[PDB]
């Protein structure tokens, strides 16, 4: 009756206590958890952007290298052109000469 | 005898409740890390990408600069040829001039 | 009596797995949020990844643009450069014949 009730004594103290460590845990889980969910939504944003991001550059690279062809196309013309330009030149001085 | 039987009566409806708030709480917990991990697997993955594009990033404006060096020297060329074709066009029209 | 001490016996012992159990829980949370806090550090990392890379594509496509812009103005002087040339070339060539 002395030790027993001592003993039931310790062990209410302990369930109350326990009480509250669950309490307490259930906290820290709601609070990780809003953790865990705002991680989630900004991994949802970021997924999104670098798919937007991934297609603006395959349309970047796409454009470059249309531009690259293209560039090299005028090259060439203008060189065609530099070339005729010069034999011009050179036909006006020959007929400079018979006049 | 009887007051304590009341009593460990409570006690062992208390323990039953705690091991079923435990239960449940493990529970929460697996679920939250099943969370967490997809998490971490979604960052691993936009990491990768981000990784990629960056890459291509620069390479992209490697390109543009390149191509943008170029086309500083093909308007150049085009000055120089918009002069020696107006130069041309002159001596031209002094010949027919002359003849 | 003899069984109520066998029952305080065994509830102390229960009690005593609890506690365990709830400083075992608490340990899963703790390293549940030290992912999770690592997740947040690498979303963040990530996202300022990210917002580099739209501003560095923002940048390449309007200098793609500005580059095609030019390209195409180039293309029209060509054009027309051409159209010089083969006048040019008449009028030397009719120059050529009264001469
Ligand atoms: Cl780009
Ligand atoms: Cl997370």
């Amino acid at each position: 009756m002395k030790q027993i009730e001592d003993k039931i004594e310790e062990i209410l103290s302990k369930i109350y206590h326990i009480e509250n460590e669950i309490a307490r845990i259930k906290k820290l889980i709601f609070d990780t958890n809003e953790k865990v969910d705002q991680n989630t939504a900004d991994i949802t944003t970021n997924t999104n952007s670098i798919n937007q991001n991934t297609t603006d550059i395959a349309t970047n690279t796409t454009n470059i290298n249309n531009l690259s062809d293209s560039m090299k196309q005028i090259e060439d013309k203008i060189e065609e052109i530099l070339s005729k330009i010069y034999h011009i030149e050179n036909e006006i001085a020959r007929i400079k000469k018979l006049i």
